[PDB]
């Protein structure tokens, strides 16, 4: 079974993820990510805007059922993270989400 927290840290420390709504949206437009993850309390424009382009680009979107503050903590960051793009899963199974 897939554990979200464990696979995300593994992606972060062994693959390549980029954090932020604006960069995620940019990656979605370019077809440049294998998965986007958004926080449950990310702003609706961020959700909808990411979903708009990720759907068109064929990039799955996964909703993290926690807050952007929690998402930042998981990623060892002091600020909230409302969305991130997985460019390379690395050694993780995060794409199994």
């Amino acid at each position: 079974s897939v554990d979200f927290a464990f696979e995300l840290r593994k992606a972060q420390d062994t693959g390549k993820i980029v954090m932020g709504a604006r960069k995620s949206i940019q990656y979605a437009k370019m077809g440049g990510a294998k998965l986007i993850i958004v926080a449950r309390n990310a702003r609706p424009d961020i959700k909808e805007d990411i979903e708009y382009y990720a759907r068109l680009s064929g990039i799955p979107v996964y909703e993290f059922e926690g807050t952007s503050v929690e998402l930042g903590t998981l990623l060892g960051r002091p600020h909230t993270v409302s969305a991130l793009a997985v460019v390379d899963p690395g050694e993780s199974r995060i794409l199994a989400l």
